DNA sequence: GCATGATGC
DNA sequence: AGCATCATGC
């Protein structure tokens, strides 16, 4: 039974009501400078479909879009906000975003269209987007009659679903999470994405040029040491050369064949000169394919800017993800790749890159939630926690902890945050399970509060059905009751880790909101460019650096008050690389 | 389409 | 070993 609506040829006052479900359709997955395919409005006066050329050309409609007192309910308002920024139009008054509401209620649903969100509440009078647009080569906007009905049905679903979603969020104590954290953050992310990050493409091409020389040399060498040529990127090919031709030990059997994972090659290095070369070629190869070629593919030719899209409704812990390009996984560990960062520069003359990062926020969050006296005292003294953990588990004074002891204690700290298991630690440290179990037992002896939290959080997940973070984000863990040990253990690890990684996500998100408000009050020209889990990257006039040095760390450190202090380090320079 | 293996925090 | 995205091979 088709849905009734007015396919309007011009905007009417009836369509500019104080509250409405609004759909501003952008079908292209990447909405940056993308077309707005159609518009639907549903309010007390009825259901309307508007052609974009006509609506966005109408001063009253545009004014209505920008009037913050006219409330709109939408699904993925950030997509609309950004598509509109590229057209010079401001969207204001979004009081409810169904995508974010669905995500908070249950991140696992994987809700990515109005249909999926509506199904959560047994509402199925709307089609999935893929059903009407198709996928890939078949993706396409349908003719007006079909397009118009789909947008109206989506707007109708949003109009109908807003109350039940808000009611459940309030029952979950997530009402403020949506209205005071995620929705305001959505606007900040739209600004970041729209601003983009300037790329020195010439520097990138230079690098790409040199990289190509090195790759050839390492490749030729590999063929030499191999006795002949083969596809170094072909797993099969590599495995035959390594384990058959060269007779290297197979101390890790892949499904049916051999493993050439990094740690395995790392273990075989001692046996043959070719292994070191293979790992280096993989290193350089990743730089070339993803951080040079792949990057250059998404840089805008006119402005030389890259505009990522932060997916705010994807991760199971509350973190953001970044795509096209992923600006959250730019190399930094190895110097060769870290240089890629020299290509990320300020967007204006005489501006600089400013980077601020939390120091051990996960462990500090753990100290707070576990209320472990020893861990809390360590952060109160601002000690190096890895040296401190080594001192405690290996029972030695600071003077006697060796580099090897610190390295292993650090690995224990990682395991504790990830959700500890003797096998996971054994694998990471390349030791036996019993030895790893011993390290863990000694850890819990020194940090009994943490031990109690890990036991308690697992029982709680079992009792309630989910775990939560500081700001009430939640994650259901059905598998925690599974009778399969491996399946149950993965859930137990999630129970242990989620509240830590998730609360750290909550904190930095609130810091971003607090920071922008401070930035605005001060009328500073500085603005956010990126967020990479526990760090914020901005660019600003060189004349604002001194102010930023005091402002950013303070806002980040004060975003939330924990039982231990929060500490933020910062650096700035002429490129992202120099912001160290 | 999925596995493998790289990158980040 | 927790959470992610991208390029490649088959
Ligand atoms: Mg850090």
């Amino acid at each position: 039974a088709a849905m009734a609506f007015t396919l309007a040829d011009r905007v009417t006052e009836e369509m500019l009501a104080d509250k409405a479900a609004l759909v501003v359709e952008v079908v292209e997955e990447n909405y940056h400078d993308a077309p707005i395919v159609g518009i639907a409005v549903v309010n007390e006066h009825g259901r309307f479909f508007l052609r974009p050329e006509t609506a966005l050309a109408d001063p009253q409609f545009v004014a209505w879009l920008g009037d913050e007192t006219k409330k709109k309910s939408m699904f993925d308002s950030k997509r609309a906000a950004v598509a509109l920024k590229w057209k010079g139009i401001e969207l204001c008054g979004v009081s409810f975003d169904l995508l974010l509401a669905a995500y908070l209620l249950d991140p696992a649903q994987g809700v990515d269209d109005v249909r999926a969100a509506a199904k959560m509440k047994q509402y199925e009078a709307v089609r999935p987007d893929e059903a009407v647009y198709g996928k890939g080569a078949k993706r396409a906007v349908p003719d007006e009659p079909v397009l118009a009905e789909h947008l109206v049905r989506k707007a109708a679903a949003i109009w109908e679903l807003e109350r039940p979603f808000l009611d459940e969020l309030r029952r979950n104590e997530q009402d403020r999470l949506l209205v005071e954290l995620e929705q305001p953050l959505s606007s900040i992310l739209a600004e970041m994405e729209f601003a983009g990050v300037k790329v020195d493409t010439k520097r990138l091409e230079q690098m790409g040029k040199e990289l190509a020389e090195q790759l050839g040399t390492v490749e030729q060498r590999i063929y030499e040491l191999a006795g002949q040529e083969f596809n170094i990127n072909s797993p099969k090919q590599l495995g035959v050369i390594l384990f058959e031709k060269l007779q290297l030990p197979v101390l890790k059997k892949t499904k049916t064949g051999y493993s050439t994972s990094a740690d395995v090659l790392e273990k075989l290095a001692p046996y043959h000169e070719i292994v070191e070369n293979i790992l280096h070629y993989r290193q350089l190869g990743k730089l070339q394919s993803t951080y040079i070629e792949g990057l250059l593919k998404v840089v805008r030719p006119d402005t030389k800017k890259v505009h990522t899209i932060f997916n705010q409704a994807l991760t199971q812990t509350g973190r953001l993800s970044s795509t096209e390009p992923n600006l959250q996984n730019i190399p930094i560990r190895l110097e060769e790749g870290r240089k890629i960062r020299q290509a990320f520069v300020p967007s204006e003359s005489d501006w600089l890159i400013f980077a601020a990062d939390y120091s051990q926020i996960e462990l500090r969050v753990l100290a707070h939630i576990a209320e472990d006296d020893n861990l809390m005292e360590a952060f109160r003294r601002d000690l190096d926690i890895h040296t401190k953990t080594a001192m405690d588990i290996f029972q030695v004074s600071e003077d006697e902890v060796t580099p090897n002891m610190r390295r292993q204690a650090k690995a224990v700290n990682f395991g504790i945050v990830y959700g500890i298991s003797d096998y996971g630690l054994a694998q990471n440290l390349n030791i036996s399970r019993k030895e790893a179990a011993e390290f863990i037992e000694r850890y819990f002896e020194s940090f009994p509060g943490v031990k109690r939290y890990m036991e308690n959080i697992v029982q709680e997940a079992k009792q309630k059905g989910y775990v939560t973070t500081l700001l009430h984000r939640r994650r259901y863990l059905p598998d925690i009751t599974s009778r399969n040990f491996n399946v149950r253990s993965f859930a137990e690890r999630m129970a242990m880790n989620t509240p830590i990684q998730g609360s750290a996500a909550d904190i930095i998100k609130k810091a971003m909101i607090d920071l922008n408000a401070r930035l605005k009050e001060e009328r500073l020209q500085a603005h956010l460019l990126l967020q990479v889990h526990d760090e914020l990257i901005l660019e600003a006039p060189k004349e604002e650096m001194e102010r930023l040095c005091r402002l950013v760390p303070e806002v980040m450190e004060q975003a939330v008050t924990l039982r231990v202090p929060l500490k933020v380090d910062y650096h700035y320079g002429s490129t992202w690389y120099d912001a160290k």
